[PDB]
């Protein structure tokens, strides 16, 4: 895959999660967008690296708020927050990412 | 919680997943909608029970197609298909459900 990434979820709704991605060089990236509950948010990589904060709540600059919370079929002890990112390439099919953070409740 | 539900995922993209829910009686339900890649799909419960098919592909009546596939940060051996459902109640906050099915790739 052309992208290295992970999500670092927080323990508290006031502390945003951090979405971190690095592009692997050529074929290059046309654009990258994150679908957030508050709208579609573009991402730019400086020299191929980006760290994005994703907020669990609305309280509060390019901001992206998680979709959620969601209930999950098996476990009644957690809820899901999520967004999705789409990065389009100059040549090829797009990469679609699922960014998931569970929070207690 | 006011709803009993689970998702039965399939092993093959030609076989849809089945979303199954039963309402627990009073306070009643105003409406229920599923956000699908092909649009917003309403759900009616007959006597409080519903089984809905969710298709992984477009090939093919009230149809709902999963959003996806999505890549996941840790595992490169699977992709995610998903949709979300919102059921509104006569009195109270809405119930939001996350319906997730992983498929190999
Ligand atoms: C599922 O429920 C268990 C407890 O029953 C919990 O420890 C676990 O974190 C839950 N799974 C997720 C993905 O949160
Ligand atoms: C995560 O990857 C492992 C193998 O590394 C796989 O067996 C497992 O099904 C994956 N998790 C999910 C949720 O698919």
């Amino acid at each position: 895959t052309g992208i290295d990434w992970d999500v670092f979820c927080s323990q508290n709704e006031n502390i945003p999660a951090k979405f971190i991605s690095r592009l692997v060089a050529p074929l290059a990236v046309e654009k990258m967008d994150v679908d957030c509950s508050n709208g579609l948010v573009p991402i730019t990589h400086e020299h191929g690296f980006n760290m994005m904060l994703i907020q669990y709540t609305r309280n509060k600059p390019g901001m992206c708020v998680f979709w959620g919370p969601y209930s999950v079929p098996k476990n009644d002890t957690v809820v899901l927050y999520t967004v999705t990112a789409r990065l389009k390439w100059s040549e090829g099919p797009p990469t679609d990412l699922s960014i998931q953070c569970y929070m207690p409740k």
